[PDB]
């Protein structure tokens, strides 16, 4: 199943879509600057692009840690990103009441991995009618992703993206099961599957891991820069596009 | 560090406390009925008991599974349980705004494992000043509990219980690391540690018994059941009495 | 099923047997010194005791590294231990050809965890007719122990002990699944199950104590270990817990 | 670091080498027919090819399932394969005494993963001076491979290949950590790294896993087929076409 996001066709047999951006919104000017680098690089490379950022870091290690600009500022910054660049955007939501107002602005709304079993958040997200990015919890097997998809379907929203971010591997370490992509395709109605390489690394390896995941034939790549050094983005993406073009050119089977 | 909960002393050197009850509150009649059975068994063996139920469960098996009776009626039911049986109670909260009114009634407030990192909820819970049960995520190592504890401390509350529920072991399976209890005690200032055996298992009674006995062998403040019962508790109490009556290793 | 080893009765509803000694045999006199200590401690505590040692270090730090006394002298040393102390002994074997000569001297022959699938070693060990300790591989599920037991049974030996030594938990780490003990009993015909706490352990004295206590809480035939008076402090506590558990009827 | 195996160059920057064959040597004529198919397909696609089989499978499903033709007959069969097709061969050894006779015939000798820390076998293998394929144990981290390599180096052999076969993931299951390839390259002096996809499993799965691995820039791919977890022999060509496509792309771009 493909999903149209404005003029972008997102699908597991379509050219890969870059979901790219930053950890958290910090100011308008820094956001616009970073986003302009992404747009410029992806435009020239011919890669469909969706800008990513959180408006709030809800689970930092200290109650005093900087959390980003917050929701009201955040949606103001997103509105300007959309106006200036004409691209879709994606952000995460942490509380049910945030969903509809966030969804008025942000094209794709994201269910954080920790909150996949917050059933009222699922319901509130589904009710917006927006495209949804479901972050696969590190504690959830690829065959059980269907359980989350089921909930969204029962709540009336079938515009769902499945986002790999690694699986718990002993303590304080993650492993990406390259077979999980295919399991998710087979068991969740071939919904778009994307790969968050950035959060998968938590514990030069970013390129190798990204290439490996995209070799399994995926709708998109999800990443953050500062995270990849921003100036390496073009060279990084040249590689990814080379591999994606090759895989997508091969008949399935 | 011990925590007084009404007449109960909760601590890793104290007789173990049983936490148990029902999944979600339906009605006063239904609640008092189940609570009465736990109360009768625990009173028969002299085991301290805290009744558990959810008034509004956000982590449900299905979208339309009953969440519980809700805040207003749920707290009335809890008030009744406390009055009738003279026991403390425990309930989970998932909304920051719910922490304060819940804390007027519920002796212990529980932080769901999936929300254990959610700063706004932690702060809202801390600010109640109530005893808090921190459920350890299956994806967090025991040495990361100190960070959650630290956030409660920042927000002004040190009346904290750490609750083991298992750790992710490949796909689907949970394993309980018996060494994790000690790691939590050493890094978190010997706070009360309790063992959620029921959720550690995601026949079944025989499994639960072995696992409960193994955990309680490590010297724990409590045992947590979302869950015959007399036979089980006799065995737990026997082991717990033996263990707690011996001094900790000499240094 | 119980196994008689001289006058020791080994089984899951009998008083636990200690399997203890040293990593690798180095010299007769240090061997006799160490064995003397275990014998003295276990005797005065009333615990049956089997002395353990390897005649060879199969995985060595360097290709030049020590290695141990080797089979020839190793068996000399075991002969003297048995003569001096009148106790049974246990050693591991790594090559099928070693099995019959080692079994002439050593009461229990041990299948190393990493060789548990070496079918020729399995067969060679079974052919000796000796008591066999099967070390559970750290990759193998407890239910799959029945496959190794089956091979020993087809090869004509049912005098088998199953030995827990932890399961792989991410990289460079082990966890002991306390539910595995019961699975092995249920699926392998209640053969004796013992717990290698030493190798399960990927301050640390209290870790080993907690872990041993948790395992022995599941009702086991024995404990396998290596070593101010820490052995007796440890064993006093293990014995007290084992005595309790073995006095309760099986549920 | 590259290794020359007859006229094949094996290395992490070279066109991938296929290490392909069967589980257990059972026979002469069937072995030759299977090998002939591997040869025909690999020659058609221009892919360097090394035939694989065990003559003595020590890890068996039952105590009396056939171990294989054994040392002397196995080596005779390998000699015939080499004579008939002009290709190198690879086999495994489980005992120090087997090392010399096997190394005299076989172009690569393989250290079984479960034996990879057995110092006596490591030394006996090293001292052959033969090219060695070291299977990474499923219970061993990628950063620990340098310790096996060190032991080979101490015994005088540096012609070493490191072979991924997955890591233990919960019970009775494996996952392939795609980051481990790079860890092994960086910590083990960029020795050739190869990927045993067959034993990493437990197929469209085989193809996905193989492509993911080869995307990380590897010296070779290790697999088994069945003449009628092993790939169907008649689908070999389609499979290798897809692998070759990705390998040729990756290898044609400079490392970033
Ligand atoms: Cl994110
Ligand atoms: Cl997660
Ligand atoms: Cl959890
Ligand atoms: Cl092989
Ligand atoms: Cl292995
Ligand atoms: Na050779």
């Amino acid at each position: 199943m493909d999903i149209k996001i404005n003029d972008i066709t997102l699908g597991n047999n379509s050219p890969f879509v870059l979901f790219g951006g930053i950890n958290v919104l910090e100011s308008l000017d820094s956001t616009l600057q970073t986003c302009a680098h992404y747009v410029e690089v992806t435009r020239k490379l011919g890669i469909p692009y969706i800008f990513k950022a959180s408006f709030d870091k809800a689970n930092r290690s200290s109650i005093h840690s900087y959390r980003g600009v917050g929701l009201e500022e955040g949606l103001k910054i997103f509105e300007k990103v959309k106006a200036e660049f004409g691209i879709p955007v994606i952000t995460d939501v942490h509380e049910p009441h945030q969903c509809q107002p966030v969804a008025e602005v942000c094209d794709v709304i994201q269910l954080p991995a920790f909150l996949a079993r917050q059933t009222d958040l699922v319901v509130a997200m589904a009710k917006t009618g927006n495209v949804v990015n479901i972050k696969k919890p590190q504690f959830l097997s690829p065959s059980q992703m269907k359980n989350i998809v089921e909930k969204f379907h029962e709540a009336g929203n079938g515009k769902l993206i499945l986002c790999e971010r690694g699986s718990s591997f002993g303590y304080d370490n993650l492993v990406v099961d390259m077979l999980g992509f295919g399991v998710m395709k087979q068991t969740c109605g071939n919904l778009p599957v994307i790969f968050d390489v950035t959060h998968s690394l938590q514990t030069a390896q970013a390129l190798d891991l990204a290439l490996a995941g995209m070799a399994t034939r995926l709708a998109g790549l999800f990443l953050e820069s500062h995270a990849l050094p921003l100036h390496l983005l073009e060279d990084f993406l040249i590689r990814i596009k080379a591999l994606d073009d090759l895989i997508k050119s091969q008949p399935i089977l």
